[PDB]
């Protein structure tokens, strides 16, 4: 299991609030400026915090991400093989020589920054989706994953998952394609004005579908427990703001309680 | 005013929890590889979202922070001018004609990534003059700069503030200031994810200063003064170390006059 920070990611990747990152393509696409890149990075960041002795294949084309960025978002770039590519033949070639040298066990995680820029060598759509097909075997006999970033039958219809990303500062993703998670299941994903990427993205609005939150007043919010002994749901004594519900004290007695994860997963988790 | 998201950052800054940067030479310094530039990306960042109408002049000769860097940070790209630049003339000589081209009321600020890889065309002695070249235009036009100087009479004494930064998690050591004491320290964290957290150092700083106390290990408790007993009274319960990064938590204490005027006196220069 490769968990990222934030439970919504980790639900849209896995159908589940303990689950997370598979081996396999997942595409990242949407208009440009929707924080795709890093929400590809914090992937890559806790696959290489997970495993300390991980390397990234960063296969660029836009030269957006530095070592000075890859180090802000937690990325160690002297584990980063950085291999700048101009077109899908190179990045097939290379993709292809790499991921050969690589054995079963090995933890590698490929990060590709962009797709959608690249030239064949008009015939593009078909150039990607056979780099699909000729990659993707690899991630899956080497057990590794890989994140693509693509600016907006299909090439992406080759890929294990497809975001979809857009804008509701708030952002949502729609989930096209899933071995682990119900198509079209739509979550939220907040960036602050700083740019920070909120880890409590989406919860409060989930719980608050799933019934583990409720409004006694308007702009105030309470939790409820299902008690197993007595089947009734009870509420919580207090009640909060919606800024103040986003800390530990608040999510962790959720995370907690069965009930709310089981709700989780029967919402969105395949068979 | 221009305050940030970080309190100890705005402690540090100008010695109180509501105060910010100022106009002036601000450098931070310190071993590569300890989010200055972050840092300092922090408050461009502050500075830009208060004055939607605000420029970057952006001196850049590291060419680490592209646009995407920028964005991820808060500042918008198409509000950054950017200069390359080889050497501490050619800066001089760019920054100076940019510097000239301002007048007052226009929002402008300098944000050099960075100082100390920059070839004269003496070196300290040619950065010391560069310096005292241009921090009559920064109080003149009213615009702060902030300068990242990696360490691989001392021209860092012509600057209005010089933060010193180094791995303790992160210290701040200031340096130099017109704000705050000198040699004053700062906790700042920076969490496994390149987290910048806003909760930096609050926890250490109010224990230090009894706002905080530790009931038992690992649990911790606020006190509040009562103003008219003189009395601290604890409140009812305890909390991990974790717990207390919530609004709910350091909430009630900015609100508290006692505690935030225990940190003006802790860390702002006596005399304003």
């Amino acid at each position: 299991v490769v968990r990222t920070k934030i439970p919504m990611m980790n639900i849209a990747l896995s159908g589940e609030i303990t689950g997370g990152m598979q081996s396999g393509l997942l595409i990242l696409a949407g208009p440009s400026k929707s924080f795709k890149s890093n929400f590809g990075l914090t992937m890559v960041s806790s696959y290489m915090r997970q495993y300390p002795d991980a390397v990234c294949l960063f296969y660029d084309s836009e030269f957006g991400i530095t070592p000075a960025y890859l180090r802000s978002m937690g990325v160690d770039p002297e584990r980063v093989i950085h291999t700048p590519v101009q077109s899908l033949e190179q990045l097939r070639i290379d993709m292809v020589n790499q991921l050969d040298a690589i054995e079963r066990g090995e933890k590698v995680v490929v990060f590709i920054d962009s797709l959608g820029n690249l030239a064949s060598k008009m015939t593009r759509a078909k150039t990607m989706k056979s780099l699909f097909r000729i990659v993707t075997p690899y991630f899956s006999t080497k057990n590794i994953p890989c994140i693509a970033i693509n600016h907006t039958t299909g090439p992406m219809y080759s890929a294990d998952t497809v975001f979809i990303i857009g804008k509701r500062y708030q952002f949502v993703l729609n989930v096209e394609k899933s071995r682990t998670v119900k198509e079209k299941s739509k979550f939220f994903i907040d960036v602050k004005f700083d740019g920070g990427i909120d880890p409590y993205s989406g919860l409060l609005d989930m719980a608050l579908e799933l019934g583990f939150v409720v409004k006694p007043k308007n702009g105030w919010y309470a939790r409820e427990f299902l008690d197993e002994e007595t089947g009734e749901m009870i509420r919580e004594e207090k009640s909060w703001r919606a800024k103040d519900t986003n800390c530990t004290t608040f999510w962790g007695p959720l995370f907690k309680h069965q009930p709310f994860r089981d709700a989780i997963k029967r919402a969105y988790q395949l068979g």
